[PDB]
């Protein structure tokens, strides 16, 4: 068929899995079949939670279309989106492109060049309420990359708020 | 404040609804207040279901955001999303450019020119599956130009299954 | 087949720039393509005042591309004719006039278009905000009224208002 | 204040013409615009070899475009430190090399970049589809081969196999 990655990205609370599910919504009007991979130690059709994406094995070859939910979290996963997309599927994935140190989550970088598209989403900042936001800041004291959590441990921001509370 | 109007149009399937509360949850995230408005004869923040916007009174002027669902259906719609971006309100419509037949939905023509933003969403060709779909097709026998319903009476195509299904 | 694509938005957005950028992507895949603009080997350019004028030269491309097209008075429909025939049609309009009102027949595009993309420009009254309207700025009361940053500005919402008041 | 637009995707895109659309938006309320290229009134232009040879006459203008980024070895540090002083800053560059593998600097701009567009091209193998790869056309290992349409074309992801085939 005619497979691809799009690929969509932002910082935390910019809506990119409402964006994705959106989608695949889309998709599902048209009668493709959807899968939906979602990562394991995250807290209406086929879909499954894993930690890595080999452990979906050759399941994602019955469908259409195959949306990866949290891409950061995957350590293989731009392979697993070329060979996805190499085999004709559709392939959908949202993700953080930045850490809460606004540095690059490199999987990422690499599903970036291997896309067909690529949007990226803004959400509002939410320390000033005035401006778009393209940061997420991490608001509980952690040093570990990962640490799973929502509004209770982060909020986004514009630019300059990012700048202000790290000197604060 | 700085007054706007965002539209997003498209076909039915395409998720315009569902990019709305896209938005609206962004703003809701920086706090902003939010007033969701739909359309009466339609089948978690503040709302009313009305017949026309006169209806809502100046319930609006409490809210920082106002989104508009189903816009094609109010008559007085461009005059109250002026009159409520004018007094500074954050104003998002979603709407149907087109009716079945392919002719605009007026109202919404006029949307266009005063919008500072304007989407178009497309769907998935509901005929064929292989295509976008700009289009939507009534399936039903009916010549009222407003017939409520959903994947039971219509279907969005594609420019080419559009005619195909016209002429058969 | 076919496909009409509608770039809008006010004045000194780029919205022309756009149109030719996506001519010049096709023209790297060798699609011929004929450009239409207004007058009161792969390219092929035409001036008219309206689109009856073009005859049948048109489909002898894989991409027409159709600028102002607010003062084509028959745009709408030769657009569709265009696109039915299997061609990629783009086209570029201003959507509002300077009272903020639509052009009736770049309207019908939206509906009949694949694709829309309404432009911005920044604001050339307080230099500060993504500007969405055309501004006249010479008293006339005639809808059409060609001229440039002389006769025109491209504001912000609030901009227009002020303006419009004094 | 300061942002960071970044404009990617393919060869054959025109991204140095959305760079350029964005540029004279900003040049008609007069914004003052200082265009960085790469070699080996409101306007200036200047061509480098890097980001460093531009010393600190950038702090003179409102909006900074850098063309052809991922021929800059420090160009993500130079962009953020422009917006940090409150310039608009806005972008152009390949993401990808011939090989789909990142520009690893073009990758931290991401990360640090307000708004993120990819273009696309169309297909100049199969003149069908949308384009976002660059193939090299061109025996040769060197990364780095500057040319154009002799030595590259854009293609769809299908034909960019196709032709790694054969
Ligand atoms: C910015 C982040 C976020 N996260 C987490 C917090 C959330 O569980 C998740 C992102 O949620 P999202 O799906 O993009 O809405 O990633 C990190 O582990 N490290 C970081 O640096
Ligand atoms: C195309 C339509 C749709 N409709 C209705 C069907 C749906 O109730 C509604 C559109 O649903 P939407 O919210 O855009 O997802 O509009 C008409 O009344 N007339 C038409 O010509
Ligand atoms: C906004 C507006 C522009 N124009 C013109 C100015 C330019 O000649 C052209 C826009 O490129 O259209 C009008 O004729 N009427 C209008 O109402
Ligand atoms: C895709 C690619 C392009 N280029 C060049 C070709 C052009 O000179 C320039 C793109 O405008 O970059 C490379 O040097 N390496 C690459 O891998
Ligand atoms: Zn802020
Ligand atoms: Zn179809
Ligand atoms: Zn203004
Ligand atoms: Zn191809």
């Amino acid at each position: 068929a005619h497979g691809r990655i799009e690929l969509i990205i932002g910082p935390m609370f910019a809506g990119k899995t409402t964006e994705l599910m959106r989608r695949v919504q889309r998709h599902k009007h048209a009668q493709r079949s959807c899968y939906i991979i979602k990562y394991t130690g995250d807290t209406l059709t086929a879909n499954v939670s894993v930690s890595n994406l080999h452990d979906v094995g050759d399941e994602w070859r019955k469908y259409d279309v195959i949306a990866v939910d949290e891409g950061q979290f995957f350590p293989d996963v731009a392979a697993f989106c070329s060979k996805a997309a190499d085999s004709g599927k559709v392939v959908i994935v949202s993700a953080l492109d930045a850490d809460y140190l606004q540095e690059p989550f490199e999987e990422i970088c690499l599903l970036v060049s291997r896309a067909d598209s690529v949007v990226k989403l803004s959400a509002v900042c939410m320390e000033c309420h005035n401006r778009k936001a393209s940061f997420t800041y991490r608001t509980v004291k952690s040093d570990e990359r990962k640490l799973v959590g929502g509004s209770d441990m982060y909020m986004s921001v514009c630019r300059s708020c990012y700048e202000t509370k790290r000197n604060m």
